[PDB]
């Protein structure tokens, strides 16, 4: 089963032929095809293709380092999951641990290993080509428990394990490595990362992911082929600007035609010929314009349109990769392009930290939670702003002073507001006189 | 194994024929081609991608001075990793000496040696050619732990080294430099440096990056055509207007039709004959028009398509590099920011890893290495900011101490009239208690 026994059928009933009993073949969308990646494959040098997974890369990378160690307070932090708790001396050090780890990909530092910058730029790239990411997780020889690395790998080598039965391998060795069309390796979900962005609940889908890459194609073919009409111009057209017809009784012989060939480039050629006129006295001459005066690329509205919609399904503008938005462009935020960015972004951002809380930090339990942070508006005009308040409505100069660790300061322990000292000087003179009373009373019992 | 031991194969199961057993060939994106850094060299003059590499190299050395000697603050800065501490007094210096050691690109100063800043011009061009970045680290020779000096290599030259059984070596001499196709050196990993932007996860990519100029080299092959198409106007085409037919009932000979260019030269040529106009009795006379009246540059569309795709690889503002955005309209953080966002930033955080993974970690982790921007912390601004944190926290001899400047009596106070109020309170409270426990005391004497 795929996810659990269930007596609703997720798979195909009768078991189709796939190639290999072992393991569940990537079936095209229509089953027209059945080694779907290797087709994928040929497409990852699409310059388009590329521009969008590099941008996408780019803006992604910006997030891989701490938010703890950056002033900016851009990057990645591990929390606690309630905002309320404070966390103990012991978890400090233990989400300390888990940043460096996670920063590191691995318990100590190895320069041989990927950084997580490195780790992050692949599964964006693999996302974007195969809609398949995998990582294989390595556990400590000694002690299975303790994770030592996590590695990203090849999509395109990894498959779902069916069992000879036809269905998908659950508990067991779920996932298998295939090379050569033999099974090279051997994964349980423990051991292997799954992400899919692209879901279907198609029973034939069998639990793969559907790239934009395969949707799009048709506009993708179309573009290769736009692109090298225009581009056969120059490689293999004819240029030729029109045919001069000189004409006679009888054609010239080649020898006649070459000395005059010669008379034409020793007379008008280059820029030492370049204003002067031939006379020729030929008894009618014609020229015939074969192309048009003036040349230009042709269905440049075509390709923008096919642009448009490829942009469209990565959910990108056109303007930011260099097309003209067909949508009319025209969108304190910043810009709205920065939130046609957030756009962008979040899915992916909120894509990689739900696959690194699955499989990487429920490691350590439920306790933590990994999360991207963006900056924060909290300058020290900001902090000031907001302290002038507290100040005001909660603390004392003793309290503000105890938060920069600066020693209490008799004469604090007051609200900054002139009513509060109002009502102290009030109470003191309350006490006064009810001492002065309580006083008398005494001193008349005492009398009586 | 590339990374680490794994049980997933990271390599070709079994070995493909390299040229030599011992590094793997840097093979093209479809293995069409076995020497692609040889390809890739023969852009490096591209007028396109060498305005790029000398824009962001130019916009980069802007940093590479210390942010501590320049005030306003702009350049590179080392730090304790922890914002929370305050550095010792060792710590302080060496930090500084760190510094130092960066700016002078090794122990000793030494004008022969490259400064920081041509090193980083140098990396740069080397992430924009061949998306692969090397420096050699050379350590002392009498303590091999300590650093002496950095130097970036030529990446065309840097290949990964192959065991005989095909794998890569891991723990030993990773790097192997190969020059016409011969081993001249070897490195470990401790002593070279590779640094890579576009890493790739496909089996036969082989732990290389990849460079946008081979994703982008049909379109710079279209440029280049176009170039020379629109520049062979001049250099190899006819600009001949027409050929002016005068015809009659025989061929004039060529005596007759020389004397007939002298006349022509000698009445209608230069300034001299501009303005006037040959009569001529020819029985007829034509003119045959084989050029447009007026000529100008072709395919410009054509250019600014191209050039825009590569802008866009490359995450560059087609503007800043001579040509209009072909994104159409144009319409605290600001536009030109997004340029910077774009390109720039990942480049210096690059940077920043390389340095840090590669150099700083001889000095342990206490310590990193970051590039900083100014900041808006001028006189006006502090004093802002301490006029409010009088109001909150500092007392008058606070803020003149933390200037340097003598405590005064008179200090030791907010400058909050609520805070004067209460102590003012305090003060009456103070002599009422001590009266109070004056006459206890004196009526006790009494009792």
């Amino acid at each position: 089963s795929l996810y659990g026994q269930q007596q609703a059928y997720a798979e195909p009933f009768i078991e189709m032929m796939d190639t290999n009993p072992e393991f569940r073949d990537k079936r095209s969308y229509m089953k027209n095809e059945h080694n779907l990646h290797d087709v994928l494959k040929k497409f990852g040098n699409n310059p388009i293709l590329n521009a969008i997974i590099l941008t996408r890369s780019n803006q992604v990378a910006m997030y891989c380092q701490p938010a703890r160690y950056s002033e900016k307070g851009l990057g990645f932090e591990v929390r606690l999951r309630d905002l309320d708790a404070e966390p103990g001396r012991k978890e400090k050090e233990e989400m300390k641990r888990i940043e460096d780890f996670i920063v590191n990909t691995g318990k100590d530092k190895d320069v041989d290993r990927d950084s997580f910058q490195t780790f992050c730029k692949k599964i964006v790239r693999d996302t974007y080509i195969y809609d398949q990411v995998n990582f294989e997780k390595v556990f400590n020889k000694n002690n299975k428990t303790k994770l030592e690395k996590f590695i990203a790998v090849d999509p395109s080598t990894i498959f779902y394990a069916t069992d000879k039965k036809g269905k998908i391998i659950k508990g067991g060795k779920r996932f298998v490595q295939v090379v050569d069309k033999r099974v090279v390796a051997s994964f349980t979900s423990r051991e292997l990362a799954m992400g899919i962005r692209n879901p279907r609940t198609e029973l034939s889908s069998s639990g793969y992911g559907l790239s934009e890459v395969e949707i799009a194609m048709k506009e993708f073919i179309a573009y290769n082929n736009t692109e090298s009409f225009n581009d056969r111009f120059f490689s293999h057209g004819g240029t030729t600007r029109g045919i001069l017809q000189i004409r006679s009784d009888q054609q010239q012989s080649q020898h006649a035609l070459e000395n005059f060939k010669r008379e034409w480039k020793s007379s008008l050629s280059g820029i030492n010929g370049s204003w002067q006129i031939p006379v020729v006295m030929a008894d009618d001459i014609k020229f015939v314009n074969m192309t048009p005066t003036a040349n230009d690329m042709q269905f440049e509205k075509w390709l923008n349109y096919l642009i448009n919609i490829i942009s469209a399904l990565y959910g990108i503008d056109p303007a930011e990769i260099g097309f003209p938005n067909r949508g009319g462009a025209t969108g304190d935020p910043g810009k709205k392009q920065q939130q046609s960015q957030n756009k962008g972004l979040q899915p992916l951002l909120r894509f990689i930290e739900d696959l690194v809380n699955r499989h990487i930090i429920s490691e350590y339990g439920d306790k933590y939670t990994f999360q991207f942070v963006g900056g924060d508006t909290k300058s020290a005009t900001d902090k000031l702003n907001i302290l002038k308040l507290e100040t005001q409505i909660f603390k004392t100069v003793n309290e503000a002073r105890e938060e920069q660790g600066k020693k209490p300061i008799e004469g604090g322990d007051i609200i900054l507001d002139a009513s509060f000292l109002q009502g102290t000087a009030q109470l003191q003179q309350d006490k006064q006189y009810n001492d002065g009373k309580q006083k008398e009373r005494l001193q008349m019992m005492m009398s009586l």
